[PDB]
């Protein structure tokens, strides 16, 4: 509905999604940043029946038919809407690792998408 | 094979999950805590061609706590690793955002770590 | 240094801190939000001799003579210099809890420092 | 007295801190691994009054990696509750951050947790 478009972020990467009746989100990803390169594909789920802003998560592996990070990034956060909408979100991204280098397997960091 | 069962959490929920060939995860998510009641409906990805040294396998997925019973407008996503042999395990970090309005923006996430085992 | 000064966060608060030779950070820190009156306590530390951003990191324990709301703050983050100075960070707000609760003690989020 | 003494984490490194009467810990930290080696400062906060509900003890601690030997060029802080008994621990949740260029500030902050012990 509102979530439905094409979305960007500070660092230039595009987010299309599909938001359906029953709460599943579907889309691709394209990052400007990190070992990448084309579409990714996305997966979520968000609160169809809202109250505030509307709660929602999304994942990508990033691996496709050309590179793999062997790795994953999961988005979490909410839509608020009205003229200008957006998506405040806040990340993990996890890289496969061996045992002793675990403690350093993952990152966080915080992203903004404004609505095309 | 290795990711597709069911699984447990420290607190007692229940993870029971598909993995397809493709990199697609697909399940449902029974939470022991919380304001939930039943079964959710669960979406995520996975390296489907991990490396060879020994390295984990990369793997996240979501829940938005709504189902036939009851809606907390929040939403859950774990980020991890799957590792394997006679003890597998899936390490993992999540988040737990809730719809707030403006004001509560700044309380709105919760962080916190869940290690899944078969038992 | 460039980090001693008087700076302000995106929600209004106030934290004004002082740089010592040895890398310690001293100073108070006054909220907008929360459970919080008056001035409080902060402690941390910073590289002493940078190379990029300058790496540091501050505590406080949301007690002082007044109220007490049984919680503590960590900011992790960088120092850029330049023009217009700037103290980037993600911060872990923890809370006393009862064992059954503690699954929920610690919140996340992001705030960017500017400085008088 | 509960907090202040000598603690280790998963990882094997030690935590040596005192807890003043007034909200203070000031002691010295030594890393298993990581760019580090020898001992490390740390300072930090902790509730001198906390809850008589059973709750835990709210706290929090950092430590920027430069010593007389070596400059890793970041700074962790940890930030968790100390909880006490006959088998104490201190739970706690980290954020490492390093200092980086603008091209590389997505990627500047690592997360994970620690649980330390007496053992
Ligand atoms: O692009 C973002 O918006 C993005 C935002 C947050 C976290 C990661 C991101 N991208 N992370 C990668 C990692 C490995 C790759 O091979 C390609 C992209
Ligand atoms: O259940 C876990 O395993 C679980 C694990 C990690 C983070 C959160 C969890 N659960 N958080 C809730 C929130 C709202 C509910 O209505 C039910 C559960
Ligand atoms: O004010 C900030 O900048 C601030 C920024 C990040 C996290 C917390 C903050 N403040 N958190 C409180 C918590 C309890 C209180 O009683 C008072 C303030
Ligand atoms: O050592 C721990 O217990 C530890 C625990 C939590 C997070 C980080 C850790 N250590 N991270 C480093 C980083 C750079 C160094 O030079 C040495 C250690």
């Amino acid at each position: 509905a509102g979530i439905t478009g094409t979305w960007y972020n500070q660092l230039g990467s595009t987010f299309i999604v599909t938001a359906g009746a029953d709460g599943a989100l579907t889309g691709t990803y394209e990052s400007a940043v990190g070992n990448a390169e084309s579409r990714y594909v996305l997966t979520g789920r968000y609160d169809s029946a809202p109250a505030s802003g509307t709660a929602l998560g999304w994942t990508v592996a990033w691996k496709n038919n050309y590179r793999n990070a062997h790795s994953a990034t999961t988005w979490s956060g909410q839509y608020v809407g009205g003229a200008e909408a957006r998506i405040n979100t806040q990340w993990l991204l996890t890289s496969g690792t061996t045992e002793a280098n675990a403690w350093k397997s993952t990152l966080v960091g915080h992203d903004t998408f404004t609505k095309v």
